[PDB]
């Protein structure tokens, strides 16, 4: 065994269980085990063996809570028999699960219109407040919608860009302008949201 069973998070948040054998014959057999029960290729687990490199892999799209536990690859090649086990319990499980969830959601988010910088505010002009954000992967069809307190606020609709700044000018800022501002980006590729609680005293 060149390396024992280990688990890492890949791009798109995929979960990769892998180990490396020094050598495989091409006639090797692997059994995959989770919490003392054999598991099989299908909608949940995908398995791969690369003969030349000795790499044996199992992939998952994400970790459900019930996926906490002990994983074993049982390897048989000729008379040689080995196993390698990883225990995914406690903090390591939580960390893997959260990292997978975060990376998967981030990859998805980025395939559509999304925020690069979330809402912030500045003062400009004659005591005005400008709300601003920075967005990316916008297309002509993308809807950009601004709200205060769940009520739409109309702005000029000129996003003749893919990446850029979106702003909302609040003229003569006063108490009536306090509230929860939101900007939604959306098209058939995805939806992203930003929020800003603007107070006045």
């Amino acid at each position: 065994t060149k390396s024992e069973l280990a688990v890492e998070i890949l791009e798109k948040g995929q979960v990769r269980f892998w180990m490396q054998a020094e050598k495989l014959s091409g006639n090797a057999k692997v059994n995959y085990i989770f919490n003392e029960k054999e598991i099989f290729e299908g909608p949940k687990y995908k398995m791969h063996i690369d003969r030349n490199t000795g790499i044996i892999e199992m992939f998952m799209e994400k970790l459900q809570d019930e996926d906490e536990g002990t994983y074993t690859f049982q390897l048989q090649d000729g008379k040689a028999t080995n196993h390698s086990t990883v225990v995914l319990v406690g903090d390591v499980f939580k960390k893997l699960q959260k990292e997978a969830e975060f990376q998967r959601q981030e990859w998805i988010r980025k395939q559509g219109p999304h925020f690069v910088e979330y809402l912030s505010w500045e003062v400009t002009g004659e005591c005005n407040v400008l709300l601003k954000c920075k967005v990316a992967n916008i297309k002509k069809e993308t809807h950009i919608v601004w709200y205060k307190d769940e009520r739409e606020i109309s702005v000029d609709e000129k996003h003749d860009f893919k990446d850029g700044i979106c702003t909302l000018l609040i003229t003569e800022f006063s108490k009536k302008d306090a509230g929860i501002y939101e900007v939604i980006l959306k098209d058939d590729r995805g939806k992203d949201k930003s929020r800003l609680k603007l107070v006045d005293e």
